[PDB]
RNA sequence: UAUAUAUAUAUAUAUAUAUAUAUAUAUAUAUAUAUAUA
RNA sequence: UAUAUAUAUAUAUAUAUAUAUAUAUAUAUAUAUAUAUA
RNA sequence: UAUAUAUAUAUAUAUAUAUAUAUAUAUAUAUAUAUAUAUAUAUAUAUAUAUAUAUAUAUA
């Protein structure tokens, strides 16, 4: 391969590193990462002349038709619009144009370029337009480029050189290489044709450059112009190269994909044009691929235990496919091709439509084909201007198809009115479900609990934030002078900052401020409009409370919140899995724009009239959070009209209605565009972040379960239909979360229903959405669409294509972060291959070479000096990335299963240990005197010698600069903690608790000599981590960063040969692995797409354990004791630190002590401290005292049973006496056996029992150093 | 001039039957290559 | 040279899918004729 | 409306006193580490004295 020739020599050492020629060695690491910082970029595009393509692939010269941008922008009213070009008003997107004239040269670089001063100076100065078009299209576009990780040609260098060689085999009898090569693959050679036009004399100008501050472009000579749209087009061709090598897909289907992305960019506003055909990859293949003859499998047998509300599925069995299971729903083929008729894009659907027809039957290969598919659409980010993107979205109101009529109301209460009771229909059983709730939550002592009014208090304050601007304006111009805060270098919009101003206030003076501007943010997505992000002042938030806990208990006492729990995300796993086996039929539904159709004129007053009704039944007289009860004029009776009291709740209701009525004002301040900021009202919801959810999870349930049980058999024909819509409810039939939801059939007697009665179901629903203006954008399809997960025959299907591999979201021009941060961004980018099911061999080396580019970095100060450091590449593997070859090992041994941390260090030792051991006595002088673990081959050495200790230690080292303190803004410090701490201990009881709580748990720990500067968590620290969390928010200054640098370094060149003290016991344990338990499932059927034979160690894990988490007995230690806990303090601090203490045999006040320390009564905190025991707590909960978790990769595995009763930590005729842990067996079996697992999912392969062989020291010995380590800490 | 109904012709779509072509799967025969045995 | 296994090609048979042609039925559009109304 | 004088209030500057916070220096106490000196114990080396053995020289 004379590409391979090509590269440098380092990064040939690399490659042959990477292809697991040799070890890999910091020396090679340095000297491969050091080079690609210093030379060119185009030099990776110059590596594509020694690919010999061989692929029918044309570039069309229509790509370089630049439409003019002048054409494309506008301002009228002072706003710079997007004035679409055809007369689609939704194309708002970034046109097609040529953006040289805009440019100027850099003094650095001079054939690069940016804007004109002069541009900038006019639009900022005069407010010229021209000039503001010009640098709001300068500016988007730009932002556009800038939307990846990181520079895309670092990423193609990257598949170039993990493809340059071919990996070595390893001696497993699964390892098949691989089967597609280069020279095969459309995109590589689409891409060396559409940069043959961006070389003057063989040098490969790159049409952008992403920089921290967005890209620069490059002055085009007099004959030639660059279009913005090709930097897209590249940036989509390398994506799609990637995934495309990483699936192992045919080339064909990669030919389509590059087919697809040129005719998007041939045409103006190429984002535009595929965002109009998105779905047309999933609709040709997942929508349609059993409707033949030929059809049968073997299929999952998943039944759903009895109390449904539980989520509770079990595995039991398989069934055989036949043609009479195959699906109902009519194929998706004719509207696609009409749709492609339009792009003359016919091809690609005859392509995919005949490849597909070779899969009739249900298999492995089926899926995988179907994967590989769906993972050709466009993975973009997205951006548009906000002011459109705002513009387009809020000024939507739905279309009630029958009002109520003004005739249905009450007279008013003040504000609101009641609903007649004469009126029937949806409305009728909406406001009876909302008044019903309201009346529970009416008389409920749960509130006026003072430590559950500190909960609600604190859910309200975050680092982030928004609207203070509007919030001290308010307040100021109703005379109140707030207390300021700056020398605490902490930002004002911070919800922190407003919410310490509040501190003091009585709650009523600040009634007025309610009805004030709303800020608002854009978050991008990757295929559909970007999101939205409106964030509440801190006094608004708390009027809204009513709204919320009604909704709450709507949620959690009917349809049990329809997982709204969110406990773990993976419940929804197992349930779109039964819902697509074969014999059930699903719909999927979702509301068209929930945000924008919920309202007041139809849907908010029903509620605000409902829940004021609803707290009629309570003490008229009684504040709650602050609001006293107040008199309201009642308007009901015209010949009897008077004034009467109403409780604090109602007072809420009164003036939220009023403000709903009003609609929410938000106010605009884009930063893309230039000087165009302005306010505008709409009655879109907020809708801004989970606490959204609970309303619109509410009435989706609602108006569900009245279309289910009345509106729909006093409307339907079908007698049959009518037969089986009876007998269903929407606790055993219905699920949703927001706008999203699933519906489920009941089995059809081992039969299907009619499509027409579908067809005539499915049409009365979108009619009864009509009535009230809701979009019901229902599908059958016969698959599982909910919270962005696909199922088919109870198959998980990873849709890639949302996890791009370039692709990064950045919502502001910056990116404004700092080199170490790339690291992180590493870490996740590995995951994401290892949760979607790919390649596990290939991504592992993609995934490194990604590393070793991220493992250097510098920086310079605003004037003065520079600086620089690099990580040896151990870190990596403590980050949890496994290594693919050590020294006298094979490659490829270790799984990506590996656990990150400690765990994975241990796993990896004990399977090095007897090498390691041996080689060292060879190699090196004994040691001294006799080592617990070690003999006297003294391995500590040649470890140093490797660098893990540089690397072991390197990894803890913070990587996100301090800002430092100063004494007058202590004052500040005081003033803010006081305010907080004010804000925080409205009353007093909770603030006489905690003193008692800390004044006896010193006085406990020192004179019982436990020890002595125990971070206990207690709600004294609460407010000093909301301090550090809003002083960490700013940007740090120069003088930090360079205390990071220094202090890295110094931390890296510190000689030291020790891991902290649980590893080195760690090491004393022996583990063994024996044969492969019993399989989970049949291996034929297949469970994740691309977990099959090729893709072998997904395949092993996945068939060995089973997906299905079914922890019938463990329930994963989700039995917390204190379910109550405040914002702030870490549950799992809290348990840790409990067990730690019942372990250490305490005394009981000690744990009263601490109970009380975080607001627990006396009383409840005895009655805590009683459950606490060694017996009822689960493996993994006690196991965490020592910081031994699940990894996150587990989750999605049914490790439980394994755990349980597979890794034996004493099996009588294996095991060597002295590791016979005795009595304290009952705390220490599970932290053996937590190791053993952790051990066995190093290894790749079957999954194979676990065996502790022997503890070099006694299990007596470990013990009683684990204590002393337990009472040190 | 227009609307409605009926008949006839032509075009397009859908269903069924027959013929031809192409693709895929399975079986059998023949040829060629590679491996093993004699 | 023969046997056995694997791969590829060609021929024949059977099944499935798609395309094209012809026939029949149904729907929609257009033209022409006839009737009725304006 | 203005000027002059006196009194009172408010703001700004300077000086002095008191309180609180932060920094620096000095003193005292306590803990830990290192060095040195003195005493006691054990080991090793060297010197001197006495006894015994062996070798060599001289005398009888």
């Amino acid at each position: 391969e004379e590409l391979f020739n090509a590269l440098p020599q380092p990064l040939q050492q690399l490659s042959l590193a990477l292809a697991g020629e040799i070890p890999l060695t910091d020396h090679i690491f340095e000297q491969a990462a050091s080079t690609w910082h210093v030379q060119p970029r185009s030099l990776t595009y110059k590596l594509l002349d020694h690919i010999p393509f061989s692929t029918p692939v044309v570039v069309p010269p229509s790509i370089y038709h630049s439409l003019d941008w002048s054409k494309c922008f506008a301002v009228n009213q002072d706003r710079v619009e997007r004035v679409p070009t055809i007369d689609d008003p939704d194309d708002v997107y970034v046109p097609n144009s040529d953006i040289g004239p805009l440019l100027t040269s850099l003094h650095t670089i001079p054939d690069y370029g940016f804007l004109h001063p002069a541009i900038e100076n006019d639009a900022t100065t005069l407010r010229a337009e021209r000039a503001r078009c010009a640098s709001t299209f300068y500016k988007i576009a730009s932002s556009q480029a800038r939307q990846v990780k990181l520079d895309p040609i670092r990423m193609l260098g990257f598949l170039l050189l993990v493809q340059a060689r071919p990996r070595v085999p390893s001696g497993l009898v699964t390892d098949q290489p691989t089967r597609r090569d280069p020279t095969q693959s459309p995109a590589l050679h689409a891409i060396w044709q559409v940069m043959q036009y961006y070389k003057v004399a063989g040098v490969y100008y790159a049409p952008a450059l992403v920089v921290p501050s967005g890209a620069i472009w490059w002055i085009p000579p007099p004959g030639k112009r660059n279009v913005v749209s090709v930097q897209y087009l590249l940036t989509d061709l390398i994506n799609l190269a990637i995934l495309a090598h990483m699936t192992d897909m045919s080339p064909t289907l990669e030919l389509t994909g590059v087919l697809m992305y040129l005719r998007a960019a041939s045409s103006h506003s190429h984002a535009y044009t595929l965002l109009q055909m998105k779905s047309v990859f999933p609709a040709l293949s997942l929508r349609s691929m059993y409707r033949n003859k030929g059809f049968g499998g073997k299929a999952p047998a998943i039944e759903w235990t009895e109390p449904r509300s539980k989520y509770k599925f079990r595995w039991t069995g398989v069934t055989q496919l036949h043609d009479g299971l195959r699906p109902r729903s009519p194929s998706m083929d004719v509207p696609t091709l009409e749709v492609l008729t339009k792009y003359e894009l016919v091809d690609i659907g005859h392509i995919i439509i005949r490849e597909r027809n070779a899969h009739p039957r249900h298999n492995h290969d089926s899926v995988r084909f179907v994967r590989d598919v769906m993972a050709l659409t466009s993975g973009m980010y997205l951006v548009r201007q906000p002011t459109m993107s705002v513009l387009r979205e809020y000024s939507q109101v739905p279309d009630i198809k029958d009002p109520i009529p003004p005739s249905a109301w009450t007279g008013p209460i003040g504000n609101v009115r009641y609903l007649l009771p004469s009126v029937q229909g949806p409305a009728r059983h909406l406001y009876d479900t909302w008044r019903a709730a309201a009346r529970q939550i009416a008389q409920d002592p749960q509130w006026h609990d003072p430590l559950n009014q500190a909960i609600m208090r604190a859910q309200y304050v975050t680092a982030r934030g928004g609207s203070s601007a509007s919030l001290k304006f308010a307040l100021k111009v109703t005379g109140i002078v707030l207390p300021e805060y700056d020398d605490s270098k902490v930002k004002k919009s911070s919800k922190i900052y407003q919410a310490a101003q509040i501190a003091r206030i009585a709650f009523m003076l600040l009634i007025a401020a309610i009805h004030a501007e709303v800020t608002m943010g854009i978050r991008n997505q990757v295929q559909r409009r970007a999101r939205s992000i409106m964030p509440l002042n801190v006094i608004q938030q708390a009027i809204s409370a009513p709204h919320t806990l009604v909704a709450n208990y709507i949620n959690k006492h009917m349809n049990l919140s329809t997982t709204s729990g969110s406990v773990v995300t993976d419940k929804v796993i197992p349930l779109i899995l039964y819902a697509s086996t074969p014999p059930n039929t699903v719909v999927n539904v979702d509301i068209k724009a929930c945000d924008a159709s919920i309202t007041y004129n139809y849907f908010l007053s029903v509620i605000c009239g409902a829940m004021h009704e609803g707290f009629e039944v309570g003490n008229a007289d009684a504040a709650f959070m602050g609001v006293p009860s107040t008199i309201v004029s009642d308007r009901r009776s015209s010949v009897a009209p008077y004034s009467r009291p109403i409780s604090g709740l109602q007072t809420m209701v009164q003036h939220l209605a009023d403000l709903y009525a009003a609609g929410f004002r938000y106010s605009v301040s884009d930063a893309f565009s230039s000087g165009n900021k302005f306010s505008f009202p709409t009655s879109t919801f907020p809708s801004g972040s989970t606490a959204t959810s609970t309303e619109h999870t509410a009435n989706n349930s609602t108006m569900m379960e009245y279309f289910l049980n009345v509106h729909a058999p006093s409307h339907v024909k079908s007698a049959s239909l009518k037969r089986i819509l009876t007998d269903m409810t929407i606790q055993r039939n219905y699920v949703c979360q927001g706008d999203d939801g699933i519906l489920l059939l009941p089995h059809e007697a081992a039969s299907k229903i009619s499509a027409d009665d579908m067809n005539e179901l499915l049409t009365c629903l979108r009619d009864y959405g009509q009535l009230f203006g809701w979009n019901y954008d229902i599908d059958w399809s016969d698959t599982a669409e909910y919270l962005k997960l696909y199922a088919l025959m109870g198959c998980r299907i990873p849709n890639t294509s949302r996890h791009p591999p370039v692709g990064k979201e950045y919502a502001a021009p910056q990116t404004d972060e700092i080199w170490p941060s790339l690291i992180d961004i590493v870490i996740g980018h590995h995951l994401n291959g290892v949760t979607d099911v790919l390649n596990w061999r290939e991504w592992l080396r993609f995934s490194w070479a990604f590393a070793c580019y991220s493992s250097r970095g510098g920086y310079t100060n605003p004037k003065g000096q520079s600086f620089s450091a690099q990580y040896p590449w151990w870190t990596f593997v403590y980050l949890g990335i496994p290594p693919i070859l050590l020294p006298g090992q094979t490659p490829f041994i270790h799984s990506c299963y590996m656990p990150p941390g400690d765990q994975g260090m241990f796993s990896i030792l004990n399977g090095w240990r007897d090498w390691l051991i041996s080689h060292a006595s060879t190699t090196l002088p004994p040691l001294r005197h006799n080592h617990p673990v070690w003999g006297l081959s003294d391995v500590p050495s040649l470890l140093s010698q490797f660098g893990v200790y540089a690397g072991y230690h390197a990894a803890q080292h913070y990587r996100r600069p301090k800002p430092a303190p100063e004494t007058a803004s202590s004052d500040s410090i005081n003033q803010i903690t006081s305010d907080l701490t004010e804000y925080l201990f409205y009353d007093s009881a909770l603030k006489a608790r905690v003193m008692k709580g800390r004044y006896n748990w010193e006085r406990l720990s020192s004179s019982l000599s436990l020890n002595v500067g125990s971070r206990v968590p207690s709600l004294f620290d609460v407010p000093g981590k909301w301090v550090a969390a809003g002083r960490d928010a700013e940007k740090p200054p120069p003088s930090s960063v360079e205390d990071m640098f220094t202090s890295l370094n110094r931390c890296i060149r510190r000689p030291t040969h020790s891991f902290s003290r649980l590893l080195e016991l760690y090491l004393r344990v022996h583990v063994t692995l024996g044969e492969s338990i019993p399989l989970a499932i049949d291996p034929d059927v297949p469970q994740v797409a691309g977990a099959d034979p090729a893709n072998d160690d997904h395949w092993f894990k996945y068939t060995c354990l089973g997906d299905i988490p079914s922890a019938t007995r463990n329930y994963f230690g989700e039995s917390l004791f204190v379910g109550r806990v405040v914002s702030g303090l870490d549950v799992e601090a809290v348990d840790a630190t409990l067990l730690r203490l019942k372990i250490l045999g305490a005394p009981p006040e000690a744990f009263i002590a601490v109970l009380n320390g975080i607001g627990m009564s006396d009383s409840e905190a005895h009655q805590i401290a009683g459950r606490i025991s060694l017996a009822n707590a689960q493996l993994v909960q006690i196991a965490r005292v020592v910081h031994l978790s699940i990894p996150s990769s587990w989750m999605t595995l049914n490790t439980g049973p394994y755990i349980h009763h597979h890794a034996y930590d004493f099996k009588p005729g294996i095991t060597q006496p002295s590791a016979k842990s005795r009595d304290k067996s009952i705390w220490m079996s599970p932290i053996l056996k937590l190791l053993c697992t952790s051990y066995a999912m190093t290894v790749a392969g079957p999954v194979r029992t676990s065996i502790v062989t022997e503890i070099d020291g006694s299990a007596a010995a470990l013990s009683g150093n684990l204590r002393v380590w337990m009472r040190d800490v």
